[PDB]
């Protein structure tokens, strides 16, 4: 079973603390990656209830299993803060324009 659902892309917890770790160890750097320079902040224009505190940062996570390093970013992200809680997992797919919706 998945842990999270994107669309058709299914990610287990471990994929979600992968990908996490690799976003947060870039935003404590200072560092970013890919021509939309990630991780970069997530406004939260959706208005999601997290359950963890602002301010939020977003990375991607991919379908092939790999951690993002350029290129594509795919649809789906995950969400994280200053304290490196995870705030949720995120989608374009199923969204009109660049609209997100949660993955369930
Ligand atoms: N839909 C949406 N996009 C956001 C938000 N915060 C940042 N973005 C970015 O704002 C622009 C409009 O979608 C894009 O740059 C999108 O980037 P990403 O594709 O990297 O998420 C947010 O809260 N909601
Ligand atoms: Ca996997």
């Amino acid at each position: 079973a998945c842990d999270y659902t994107c669309g058709s892309n299914c990610y287990s917890s471990s994929d979600v603390s992968t990908a996490q770790a690799a976003g947060y160890k870039l935003h404590e750097d200072g560092e970013t990656v890919g021509s939309n320079s990630y991780p970069h902040k997530y406004n939260n224009y959706e208005g999601f209830d997290f359950s963890v505190s602002s301010p939020y940062y977003e990375w991607p996570i991919l379908s092939s299993g790999d951690v993002y390093s350029g290129g594509s970013p795919g649809a789906d992200r995950v969400v994280f803060n200053e304290n490196n809680q995870l705030a949720g997992v995120i989608t374009h797919t199923g969204a009109s324009g660049n609209n997100f919706v949660e993955c369930t």
